[PDB]
């Protein structure tokens, strides 16, 4: 889906208070009500639709500079969640670029941060 409507769809779910839920994608984005975020991979239980959601978001932030504020947001997720999902490369000035994920899951709240960085860059 396009960058801005993926972001619309995710923001909407966050607004509905599903931010802590992992995202599921197969057309329209869905909030995972079933299982929680645990840093799963397909091999340890992540759903195929969770991996598509996580990788779709990753694909949309390729070479998108993340600010220290963005970064801080993510770090709160790693900490709130006890788990570090991101491989971020220090691009200097406290900024970062996301190069890869460490699981096949991604919470909607985190997707929103990243998708907004991407929109930012766009504009």
């Amino acid at each position: 889906l396009s960058l801005s409507d993926l972001h619309r769809q995710v923001s909407r779910l966050v607004q509905q208070e599903s931010g802590d839920c992992t995202g599921k994608l197969r057309g329209n984005v869905a909030a995972n009500k079933e299982t929680t975020f645990q840093g799963l991979t397909i091999a340890s239980g992540a759903r195929e639709s969770e991996k598509v959601f996580a990788q779709t978001v990753l694909s949309h932030v390729a070479n998108v500079v993340l600010t220290q504020e963005d970064t801080a947001k993510l770090l709160q997720s790693t900490v709130k969640h006890n788990l570090n999902n991101y491989d971020l490369r220090s691009v200097g000035n406290g900024n970062s670029v996301l190069v890869s994920l460490r699981s096949d899951q991604m919470t909607l709240q985190d997707a929103k941060v990243l998708l907004e960085a991407a929109l930012r860059q766009e504009s």
